[PDB]
């Protein structure tokens, strides 16, 4: 059937991030006020969810990428995507 | 199964729930005083949503997908309009 | 694959991740000091979530769908309870 998307935004410009899971891969499209562009996030998954929060001016994003029963947390804390501590336990 | 996406704002709060059911996305709304059916009505098998305030004014972006094609819908205070979002997918 | 939904609040932050797996939705929680399994447990194939603060108190709404039926679940400080949400008129 269809791709599966997740979205988050912040500020008043705004900034938007849209994550799309498509045939086992998640990609990211980004808006920061002046056109859509392809983001750095490129990781495996059939399903995606996202949440974000600001600490002052700094955006923090958590992307939950799932393949089968395995969910991997990916963390943006200003400069790159790092693996988070999340487990299903 | 049907598929949903939710957003909220303020502290009343206002809530918007989007449901993709048999190729149509509809919108249910809470503004503190009962659920009602909102103005949003667009095609899609999958839905995500994000929203942000600019002062007291809400801005909403809904991402509606069918197959690998995603269409953005914009609320900026005066009806739903098609957004600039693209994704090759 | 499993289907997830995430929400977060504050600046620590607190995070809740809902996972629909084999018809059941369960919850994992972060409050700054390790992931733990939350109280939430309801039926669903698909899940979305939103949350808002009233003072320091978190309010969470989880939209759980199976077939054509979506149920709203509410956290308001006193345990999970069924919400008034209905999908259609
Ligand atoms: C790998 C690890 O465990 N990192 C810790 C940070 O935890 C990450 O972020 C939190 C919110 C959850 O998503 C975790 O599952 C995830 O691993 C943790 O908290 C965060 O540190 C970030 C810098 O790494 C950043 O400062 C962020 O503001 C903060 O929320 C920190 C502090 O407890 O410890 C890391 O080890
Ligand atoms: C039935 C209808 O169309 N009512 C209008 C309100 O529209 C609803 O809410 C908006 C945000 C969309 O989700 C619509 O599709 C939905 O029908 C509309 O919205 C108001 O937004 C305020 C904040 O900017 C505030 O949260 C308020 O609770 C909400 O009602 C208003 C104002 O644009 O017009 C009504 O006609
Ligand atoms: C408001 C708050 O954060 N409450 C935490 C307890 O509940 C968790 O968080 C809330 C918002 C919901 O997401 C719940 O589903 C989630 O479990 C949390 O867990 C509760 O503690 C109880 C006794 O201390 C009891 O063990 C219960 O089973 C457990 O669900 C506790 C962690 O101990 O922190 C609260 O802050």
């Amino acid at each position: 059937s269809s791709v599966q998307t997740a979205a988050t935004s912040w500020g008043t410009v705004p900034s938007i991030r849209v994550y799309t899971a498509n045939n086992g891969k998640i990609t990211e499209r980004c808006w920061d006020g002046k056109g859509w562009y392809t983001g750095a996030f490129n990781e495996p998954g059939d399903n995606v969810s996202v949440t974000s929060w600001l600490v002052g001016s700094a955006i923090h994003i958590r992307v939950y990428a799932s393949t089968g029963t395995t969910t991997t947390e990916w963390c943006w804390d200003g400069n790159g995507w790092t693996k988070g501590a999340y487990t299903a336990t």
